[PDB]
């Protein structure tokens, strides 16, 4: 069962959801960053350190934002077979935690955007406006975190997470 405080760290963001890894790193898909603005959760953009690629955005702010939030680790996808969460908030407050089992990491087209990633399977569906949101797994007891929702297949059982370089 997710806690509430995982749950808290999952939070909208432009299009999509992003999550707090910790007190000062936010990870959420690249696409979903709005364009065009010179600020993200009122720091000024010359203040934050992002790394991009392959869908995957990485934000490192200067200050704490959530002191609240113990650090959990991030990994570059998680191991095939893995049975994993995804924490899904809708716009109407509603948490919709999906079951997955995860496949292997690829490189993937998708709409012409190269994507490295990790596929699944669901084990109920997920949405345009569910991008961003995380995939994790509990580790014996800390939580772990390896991928940010960023596409789905045709039918809509086959899913796609963005993951780390
Ligand atoms: C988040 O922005 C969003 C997540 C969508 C989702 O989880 N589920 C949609 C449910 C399926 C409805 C049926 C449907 N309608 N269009 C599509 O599927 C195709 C969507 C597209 N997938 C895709 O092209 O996969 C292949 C056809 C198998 C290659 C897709 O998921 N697009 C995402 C946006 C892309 C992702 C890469 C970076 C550029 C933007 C998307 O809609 N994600
Ligand atoms: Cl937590
Ligand atoms: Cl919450």
């Amino acid at each position: 069962h997710a806690p509430p405080t995982l749950w808290s760290r999952v939070t909208k963001f432009g299009s999509g959801w992003g999550f707090w890894v910790s007190p000062t790193v936010f990870i959420t898909t690249t696409h979903v960053v709005p364009t065009g603005v010179k600020e993200f959760f009122g720091e000024p953009l010359s203040s934050i350190a992002i790394h991009q690629a392959g869908e995957f955005t990485q934000f490192r702010f200067s200050k704490k934002m959530r002191p609240d939030l113990t650090g959990m680790v991030l990994e570059e996808g998680c191991p095939e077979g893995t049975v994993c969460s995804v924490l899904i908030k809708r716009d109407s407050g509603e948490l919709l935690p999906l079951a997955v089992r995860m496949g292997a990491i690829a490189s993937m087209r998708i709409q012409g955007r190269l994507v490295h990633g990790q596929s699944g399977m669901l084990l109920l569906g997920t949405i345009p406006g569910d991008c961003g949101a995380p995939y994790v797994h509990k580790r014996g007891n800390d939580w772990v975190v390896c991928g940010v929702h960023a596409a789905a297949t045709k039918s809509g059982n086959t899913v796609v997470c963005a993951v780390q370089a």
